[PDB]
């Protein structure tokens, strides 16, 4: 009935290779719906290079923990009824459901085919620095264990273009198979950044633009998906994702939500994209990653003033996903940018009580990170989630006017109780500062629903209340 959308990537790098993570979400679907998430985006539910592969090495997009394959029937997270049985539980618990897509690449070939290739330069692939010469490669993909089932197609040297690794002679390289170009248009950091890891897809082929759209909608079918989280996305054709998200849509009865990993600590860079896609789709906000990065990283030194300055969502509220980290920037992994435990709450009030954006809370957070002895942070996401939930509505005031200090308002709507807040933070000393939450909330007294401050706070007849917050530190007030 109007209330606001919260997303929830459901796993960490990290999670224990038990296949009991699909029961863990069916037992947590009630919870979870409880706390304020309507949308999960699950990992990768098809078979890895492994069983203990996260998602991202994928083998067998037909093989959602139902064949044996790979050393494995399940997959990490468990098997393909336990799965369904999950999505049900959160279907029953109006939650959404976002699957993870990875058509990037490609792991686990089967067996290797000869293949003319050239190295080309790491830092410039529009460089060889090799003649042509066969290599070993890992294309080969027959899916034993799934005897053509859903699909027969299989997959062959010439339906991709390039792997990092030349099996006869046995060494590391970034390969262009001779004859094949590059994907295009695509990021162009290292000059043009198609090849990623694995065994590369060449879009050019009909056969492989027609296969991967016939896969996302037997996909989307089989679990009745909501949406999308599309996976490293800057190395796939911009042109292709583009006929695919339109593809699936057009086979979809229900809506479909579609956000895409366009992974760049650069706003424009996004904003290109999204105008290629015809700003179909939403983006996770990257550079605000990198800015609660910087500020966790700074410390009191970093101007407040200037923490969403560079953001996609300030620029385009309505296409951003906004998130203070991932599996990729937990400690140790690819993209680390981890924001430390003292920041993180102003990280996460910052995109769960303002209007803009489509917030999502991180497994990792919630629940912790054992590996890394990071502690889970349900309490304070929960009190958020309370906030956003309840009482992040109304029209909104910003007060990014001092560098220690900032904070906004939301002056709450008529459609729903008592909502309305008012958020303060400092990453510096403590302060104070006046803000206008409405003259129709006037006497009312709020309290921080994140209990770090005691202050209470009584609204003015015009409107206005001085609200008070301690060192490094954020509280969101409201008529409790
Ligand atoms: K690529
Ligand atoms: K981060
Ligand atoms: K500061
Ligand atoms: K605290």
């Amino acid at each position: 009935d109007g209330l606001n959308g919260t997303m929830m990537q459901y796993y960490e790098w990290h999670l224990e290779n038990d296949g009991q993570h699909w029961n863990r979400l069916h037992d947590d679907a009630a919870a979870l719906s409880d706390a304020g998430i309507t949308a999960i985006w699950i990992p990768p539910a098809y078979k890895g290079n492994s069983q203990a592969d996260v998602g991202y090495g994928a083998y067998d997009l037909y093989d959602l923990g139902e064949f044996n394959q790979k050393g494995t029937v399940r997959t990490k997270y468990g098997t393909k009824a336990q799965l369904e049985r999950a999505i049900g539980s959160l279907k029953s618990n109006d939650i959404n459901v976002y699957g993870d897509v990875v058509m990037n690449h490609k792991m686990g070939a089967d067996f290797t085919e000869a293949v003319q290739a050239v190295q080309v330069n790491p830092t410039n692939r529009w460089q060889d620095i090799s003649g042509a010469y066969t290599i070993d490669a890992w294309t080969g993909f027959d899916f034993s264990g799934r005897n053509n089932a859903y699909s027969d197609f299989k997959w062959r040297w010439f339906h991709f273009n390039g792997v990092d690794w030349d099996q006869r002679y046995q060494e590391n390289h970034i390969f262009r198979f001779a004859n094949t170009n590059w994907n295009w248009r695509v990021d162009e950091e290292n000059g043009n950044y198609d090849y990623l890891l694995g065994s590369n897809i060449d879009f050019s082929h009909p056969e492989v633009q027609d296969e991967l759209k016939d896969w996302g909608s037997w996909f989307t079918d089989e679990l009745d998906l909501d949406g999308y989280r599309l996976d490293a996305i800057k190395h796939i054709p911009f042109w292709y994702t583009s006929d695919w998200v339109r593809h699936q849509r057009n086979e979809a009865d229900q809506d479909l939500f579609v956000v895409g990993e366009y992974w760049k600590d650069d706003v424009g860079a996004l904003e290109f994209y999204l105008d290629e896609m015809n700003w179909e789709m939403s983006l996770f906000d990257v550079p605000l990653n990198y800015n609660f990065y910087r500020a966790s990283q700074q410390g009191g030194s970093y101007d407040m003033r200037n923490i969403l300055r560079g953001s996609l969502v300030e620029a385009h509220p309505m296409h951003a996903v906004t998130f203070v980290d991932n599996h990729d920037t937990q400690p140790g992994e690819s993209l680390e940018s981890w924001v430390a435990d003292w920041f993180k709450p102003l990280a996460y009030a910052t995109i769960l009580t303002r209007e803009g954006g489509y917030p999502n809370v991180f497994y990792g957070d919630y629940y912790g990170i054992p590996n890394d002895n990071i502690s889970a942070k349900k309490d304070m996401i929960d009190e958020l989630l309370d906030a956003r939930q309840n009482y992040a509505y109304g029209t909104q005031h910003d007060y990014f006017d001092h560098w220690d200090v900032v904070g906004w308002t939301r002056e709450g709507s008529s459609s729903r109780p008592n909502s309305g807040l008012a958020t303060i933070m400092s990453n510096g000393p403590g302060g104070s500062k006046w803000m206008y939450v409405g003259r129709q909330n006037a006497g009312q007294t709020w309290t921080d629903l994140t209990g770090n401050n005691g202050a209470s706070v009584t609204i003015n007849g015009d409107g206005w209340g001085e609200f008070f917050t301690n060192g490094g530190s954020v509280s969101v007030y409201v008529n409790q």
